[PDB]
């Protein structure tokens, strides 16, 4: 097995990046099937990892994680300082 | 109509939590996640294959050279370098 299939074939992961007045979301779809306890640990990573991007660099990335199919991070277009 | 119990993979720091380590060397800061020995690989890879698209999403789009180092054991490593591209 080349690993989990979130539907674009196995181990593949393919977001979605789109440009917005304030910034870029970058979509990761396809968790749908994802184990429960598994799902909260890769938030749990993803919310991590983009506050240590953040505290370094000084941009106010944030995670949006609604409980379902779906994560997608706002990468802002100017430092928040 | 079957449902597993769901509290919370506990990586060393408590159920659910995830907690990085943070140091300095050669020209960057190290971010390295411990305790996921007995993650299943299935995940872990999962996990690092997401790691790698967002850092090379936020690596381009800010103007670092943002890398992660997998070595299929029981960590995972996101090095920051200090200066840009």
């Amino acid at each position: 097995s080349t690993g989990i299939d979130l539907g674009f074939g196995p181990g593949i992961v393919m977001p979605s990046v789109s440009n917005h007045e304030g910034g870029t979301y970058v979509r990761y779809n396809g968790l749908g099937n994802v184990d429960p306890n598994y799902k909260n640990l890769i938030s749990k990573m993803m919310r991590s990892l983009i506050g240590q991007i953040g505290n370094k660099y000084g941009y106010d990335i944030d995670l949006f994680d609604y409980q379902g199919d779906f994560l997608e991070v706002f990468l802002p277009h100017k430092p928040s300082k």
